[PDB]
């Protein structure tokens, strides 16, 4: 049976894939370990990570300039890159340039992991949650803003069952498996959703949701991206760029339906840098924000406050994306692998190339060429 | 005659250098719009900047990912890069790849500008402070965490005139004509020399300085180096590489004085992301910290936690030196220009290259070969 991409993830500058046969590869920016070669050098195409060959790696997930990867049969969680504030767990700030085992979190049955750019949440099969890292605005949800090198339970969701974390610059979010949304950490720009301008030190729910529970959430850099159970879609923070998605740049500080997409019913979401990304339940996929380097995917360098459908060759149907700072990934229904935006760290995957503002394929991991 | 180099800064993966006949150029990471130039792209060897050809720039000053510059007789700031928190001082957070003048800054009387990861501060003739950008740790010395936009006067020194200012990652400190050193904002690893590891949010005169007054100050990331009227160095903040240079890699709480340099007269003095340099009255440049890219500049890739003197061709003596995050640029009595460390950004100005341990001419800029 064919090699297949099982999970992508993009980083600031970086981009990382699991492989059919439990394969880890890494492309893009390397001067921080985050690709984790042993190595320091930018890779522009597809690179084994030997290093977790026979690790049994079933996730992984890229922050800014680190990564994390976690096994279930080795009930295990690993971390590499930039080690500043303790992102990487291991109870030091020293960077990693190959995977180590985070030791806090053996054990423990993992359900999913988030990193921001300079913290990380690890959310439990039970529903509990891990955080480490930079806390300097509360972020870690932990009640102060002193740093944690390691991970430390967050005690504000007890007997709150999480079913999903995301993490920002400086800011988190959660939703529960009943459908309540929560956001802490820094709040200058609305990004929490709790209608002020104000940083929270311990987890805090959003009341004002339409009256709607929420299934999902996502964040990129200072604003933050939901979905409710009925398929809407709300984005609330900064919208400088145009990242809200509603036609103009207006902040909003609680969560906003983006009414253009009301027809559509959303089922995967990624934030990046200044940039959006939203995939609908038929495969259509949607990118909205910054453009100077094409990482929209609509065949121009022109910003875009509304969401416009992002076009592949034969109109193949999207099932992941993942956005970085300045570029995008996506998978499709064929299998195919595909990258757009910044090129010059190598993050597009396609060997040595100019930027590219259109999906391009990644040979190194598709069906089709 | 090749152009005398009058003045050179680096930045995280940047370099900056000012000529006689009042030319600026740059190179390195250009992703940002550090460089100036317009476009986004790396330049691995001196580029001229010609928006500002004519505009009578009389000095430069790098930031992690960003670039001020003044002139005397225009009476104009002018500065360019990466725009986020307001570190450009315009009003906006918009990054800028070509220069534009910090309107706030218009017919003030610049002394000197010191520029930190995403806060600056302009020291004025008659010893006034003005600063903005970041101030999330009390860095502005303003008495809040509220980001500046725009530069704002720092009301703590009425009537304390100031001699110099300098910034590191989100620290500032400076010292007065009289000779008394201040320190403020982000102080969880000593860096601010009060005895302990918080924050302040107004400048705090340090009061343990073995006994001296201070004639200069510099920042490092998270480390500050000072120097005495008697031409002593202390140091002080994080030395997990060795980069206070006290043969250990113990952190220190107030300025701690750095005996082995103790029977030379420190005359310069720079701090980089993990390491740092000294220079001596008499032409001698050491250095010491993190080598890992060979930013020390010894022929090796040993971490040096004790100072090393840094060798030229012929023995030729040192006027200048500036630290980056992984590079070092340095220019000499011959008015030659080197470079070491880090060059995959194109930082260290000599064409495509692979890293340096030690000092390599840059051609373009030097009277020798
Ligand atoms: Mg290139
Ligand atoms: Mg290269």
């Amino acid at each position: 049976p064919p090699r297949k991409v099982l999970i992508i993830s993009a980083g600031a500058s970086h981009s990382v894939a699991l492989l059919s046969g439990d394969i880890v590869c890494s492309w893009g920016r390397g001067e921080d370990g985050q690709l984790g070669h042993g190595d320091a050098e930018d890779r522009p195409s597809p690179t084994q990570l030997s290093a977790l060959d026979g690790h049994q790696i079933v996730s992984v997930t890229c922050g800014a300039d680190h990564t994390v990867a976690y096994s279930q049969s080795g009930m295990e969680v690993y971390s590499w890159g930039w080690g500043d504030f303790g992102r990487l767990g291991h109870g030091n700030s020293s960077d990693l340039f190959t995977p180590l085992p985070i030791k806090a979190l053996h054990g423990i049955r993992i359900k999913q992991i988030a990193c921001g750019d300079s913290h990380c949440l690890a959310v439990t099969m039970e529903g509990e949650v891990q955080s480490w890292g930079r806390n300097q605005n509360g972020q870690l949800g932990l009640g102060d803003t002193e740093d944690s090198l390691v991970p430390q339970k967050i005690q504000a969701f007890e007997g709150i069952r999480i079913k999903m974390v995301a993490a920002g610059a400086e800011h988190t979010a959660a939703v529960t498996e009943d459908g309540d949304l929560y956001g802490w950490g820094w709040g200058r720009y609305g990004n929490l959703g709790l209608g002020d301008r104000t940083d929270r030190l311990v987890p805090e729910r959003v009341t004002s949701t339409g009256g709607e529970k929420m299934s999902m959430v996502a964040c990129g850099w200072r604003h933050t991206i939901s979905v409710s159970y009925s398929g809407a879609l709300y984005t609330y923070g900064w919208s400088k760029y145009g990242q809200l998605g509603h036609g103009d740049l207006e902040d909003h500080l609680i969560p906003h339906k983006l009414e253009a997409l009301s027809n559509s019913f959303i089922s995967q979401i990624s934030g990046g840098w200044r940039h959006t990304m939203a995939l609908t339940s038929d495969g259509k996929l949607y990118g909205w924000g910054w453009n100077k380097f094409g990482q929209v995917g609509v065949g121009n360098n022109l910003d875009q406050c509304s969401p416009v459908q992002v076009r592949f060759p034969d109109d193949q149907k999207v099932v992941q994306v993942s956005c970085g700072w300045r570029h995008t990934l996506a998978v499709t229904e064929r299998n195919n692998v595909f990258a757009w935006g910044r090129g010059t760290n190598g993050q597009l995957g396609i060997g040595e190339s100019v930027d590219r503002n259109f999906p391009k394929i990644i040979e190194a991991l598709s069906v089709d060429g």
